[PDB]
């Protein structure tokens, strides 16, 4: 329909929530994807394909803690070295969604916790294309078959994100079109145990009109991608869940997962 007061305060909410995005993330989607195509004045990131390519990279890294089984351990620790580092970036823009920090502190834990793994599927799509995933801020880039070819319980643990990603970015959403998204995502009112769920579903809802807007500007042709999106936040739901089903059979009945002190040994000191 036409423009009005109300059209101005979504766009601006848009750029608002935009702006946000471009600072709490160091890698955006449009430079991700400028990495993967090779278009972008920044050295090609190394290219882990093969065992004996993984062997190379690990020479430009600086340390060297962790046989065919250290493999699949190093290369799991490293997503969940990056996973903690997610939860910094994704709270900080969190923090900027207006009206996320006078929820109650219960509440923006129990919406990060549940909304956290969706949104490192959603933005880990724009990391990957059909051969495999950009790693370390862009600095690597590890093969989608080479991540199948781990030991059995790992040669399972991104094919799932591969299949989701393949699909999403199938849409050719944006910075702007994502930034809307994962606050939709974030602001999800059921999450199981939330104390007030009248203010969150007020930001949703406003959330989602300014998703909505937004999908109708920037992509002129196929209609109905909006629906498309909320099938999407559907989906990554049963995503989540097979995944945190497969996660903890990993870390219980395969390796020790990260020492608590340890990790944070390995954050402040580089
Ligand atoms: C498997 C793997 C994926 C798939 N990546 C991409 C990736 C992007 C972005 C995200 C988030 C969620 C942040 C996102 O933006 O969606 C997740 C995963 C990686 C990125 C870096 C590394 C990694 O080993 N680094 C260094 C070398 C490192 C740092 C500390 C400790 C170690 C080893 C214990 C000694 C290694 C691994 C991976």
């Amino acid at each position: 329909h036409g423009s009005h007061m109300e059209s101005a305060d979504l766009r601006a909410l848009a750029k608002h929530l935009y702006d946000s995005y471009i600072k709490s993330f160091p890698l955006t989607k449009a430079k991700a994807r400028a990495i993967l195509t090779g278009k972008t004045t920044d050295k090609s990131p190394f290219v882990i394909y093969d065992m004996n390519s993984l062997m190379m990279g690990e020479d430009k890294i600086k340390f060297k803690h962790i046989q065919s089984k250290e493999v699949a351990i190093r290369i799991f620790q490293g997503c969940q070295f990056r996973s903690v580092e997610a939860v910094q970036e994704i709270t900080e823009y969190a923090k900027s969604i207006p009206g996320f920090v006078n929820l109650d502190l219960n509440d923006q834990v129990t919406l990060l916790k549940y909304g956290v793994h969706e949104i490192i599927y959603t933005m880990l799509a724009s990391l990957m294309n059909k051969d495999g995933v950009l790693i370390s801020e862009g600095q690597g880039f590890m093969t989608r078959e080479f991540l199948k070819s781990l030991r059995k319980p790992f040669g399972d643990f991104m094919e799932p994100k591969f299949e989701f990603a393949v699909k999403f970015n199938a849409l050719e959403l944006d910075d702007s079109d994502l930034a809307i998204f994962i606050a939709v995502i974030i602001l999800s009112g059921d999450r199981p145990g939330l104390l007030n769920v009248k203010p969150i579903e007020d930001i949703q809802d406003n959330l989602l009109q300014a998703l909505e807007l937004q999908l109708k500007l920037n992509h002129p042709e196929s209609s109905q991608l909006f629906a498309k999106l909320l099938q999407k936040m559907t989906d990554l739901r049963q995503i989540v869940t097979e995944h945190v089903q497969l996660l903890q059979v990993i870390k219980k009945t395969e390796t020790d997962s990260l020492h608590p002190l340890l990790q944070e040994i390995y954050k402040d000191l580089y």
